[PDB]
């Protein structure tokens, strides 16, 4: 029975207006309704990991796990197993596989992030399941964000306190928040990013709606526009929207939209928005294809809409040689040549590096760089040829080429990181000098980047 190198993920959001779902939700985890659909040739073919969050839950988990088992058992004839599932409030994350997968998943992992102070915390934040599929790292978020048209930096704040205090993944990463701990990390929820238009402007952009002209609306997308300022999300990718607003519903039926205000939204505006999103963000040359992003037509006992996605996957095997794991591989090693970091910072410290990989029997720390003064401001620290040589645990090509390298500039003083990064293995030639760049963020805000050259030799 071969390992897979790829695997399907289905992706739900779902804000459930604390209302219980109708008895039928099985259209969201076909991709059927609006935007980039699945066909109907695939309805039968499960995806390898499904992975539920919703909003607004009024269920039990238990509740909720029938109902999300039964679904998946009517479509697919298959029996999913519970790999995690974790609730803060009435967020909650559900992980379920196929049941062939059940011994190819390990090291699962659960969390969750509350969001703001005394006032503003009490029911916003986020959850989240990593876990190893075979060599392959995946993490999972969904958050519920700061509600209000006029709290877009909430939310970017919101974003930036999930990122930091989420603990999944490899504890032994500690330079690494959860945007590097992942060869896999899907981001969803109710984001509650909003279509900024004037409030006089509903009807009109109601006919739009209808019309399915979702241009002159996207352009005003507050998630698209705060990302492409980079004040969220950097590095993160999103499929186009090529579905209605997901909110805000009238219950009950989807032909319109209830966006006026009233007592019970605190007296605000719900123009019609994208509040219901999935985002990844995958490790560099790593095989990711988002194949559906829509939302369901016919589910209609919230204010909301489903969101679904599905993605393409690529994924290792858990790779065994004579030598590593439990030694190095001689014939293998990764060198770094003219290599530079180019840091934002004001301050002036001495830095260091530290290499983390799964290819490395642990981390390593380089020497301290030579600080100099970049044409234009910036603090530029050389390590020239001075970095160590890694050892790879494995030398066969097969298992490096598919490896990455996360990188952290430390202060020499407090020995705390300045910047973080990835490098892919997955190079055009080895035994051959070539560049090699990453950018480096710190708290998922750009920070610097690092640059210079690689030589990997491989067992070939
Ligand atoms: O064994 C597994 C998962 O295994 C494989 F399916 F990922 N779990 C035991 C503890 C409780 C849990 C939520 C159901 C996960």
């Amino acid at each position: 029975q071969p390992e897979p190198d790829m695997i399907t993920i289905f992706i739900g959001t779902w804000n459930m207006g604390n209302a219980p779902p109708p008895k039928k939700i099985t259209s969201w985890f076909l991709s059927k309704g609006q935007g980039k659909t699945r066909d109907d040739s695939a309805d039968y073919i499960p995806h390898d990991i499904y992975v539920i969050g919703t909003q607004e839950d009024p269920l039990s988990e238990k509740e909720w796990l029938e109902i999300l088992k039964h679904s998946l058992q009517e479509i697919t004839s298959v029996t999913f197993k519970t790999v995690a599932i974790h609730t803060l409030w009435n967020i909650r994350i559900v992980v379920l596989a196929k049941p062939e997968h059940e011994n190819r998943i390990s090291h699962i992992c659960t969390d969750n992030v509350k969001t703001g102070i005394a006032n503003t915390l009490g029911n916003k934040g986020a959850v989240g399941v990593s876990f190893m599929f075979n060599g392959t790292s995946l993490g999972f978020v969904n958050s519920h964000l700061t509600s209000g048209s006029e709290k877009k930096l909430r939310r970017n704040q919101n974003y930036m306190n999930i990122l930091r205090f989420l603990a999944l993944g490899d504890k032994k990463l500690s330079p690494f928040n959860i945007t590097h701990r992942f060869t896999h990390l899907f981001w969803f929820g109710d984001l509650n990013y909003r279509v900024d238009l004037p409030t006089w402007e509903a009807e009109t952009i109601i006919q739009k709606i209808k019309q399915q002209q979702y241009a002159d609306l996207l352009s005003h997308d507050q998630l698209l526009t705060e990302r492409r300022e980079q004040k969220v999300f950097l590095h993160f990718e999103e499929e186009e929207i090529t579905f209605a607003p997901t909110y805000r519903f009238e219950r009950l039926t989807r032909d319109k939209y209830a966006y006026t205000k009233q007592k019970a939204t605190g007296m605000k505006y719900n123009l019609p928005s994208w509040c219901d999103r999935v985002l990844w963000k995958s490790y560099p040359l790593v095989h990711v294809v988002c194949q559906s992003y829509g939302s369901t037509s016919d589910i209609m006992t919230s204010d909301h809409s489903p969101v679904f996605a599905t993605f393409e996957a690529g994924v290792t095997s858990q790779f065994v040689s004579k030598n590593g794991p439990g030694t190095v591989d001689s014939q293998g090693q990764i060198e770094f040549l003219r290599c530079y970091a180019t840091l934002k910072t004001k301050s002036q410290t001495k830095f260091y590096l530290e290499f983390h990989s799964s290819c490395l029997e642990s981390f390593v720390k380089s020497q301290e760089g030579e600080n100099e003064e970049g044409s234009e401001g910036e603090l530029v620290v050389k390590f020239g040829e001075t970095l160590p040589k890694l050892k790879p645990i494995i030398s066969d090509p097969e298992y490096l080429l598919d490896q990455h390298i996360l990188i952290s500039i430390k202060s020499s003083d407090s020995d705390e990181s300045y910047g973080e990064g990835c490098i892919a293995l997955r190079l055009e030639a080895t035994e051959t000098q070539l560049p090699i760049y990453t950018p480096l963020t710190h708290h998922g805000e750009l920070t610097g980047h690092f640059q210079g050259e690689i030589k990997l030799q491989t067992s070939q």
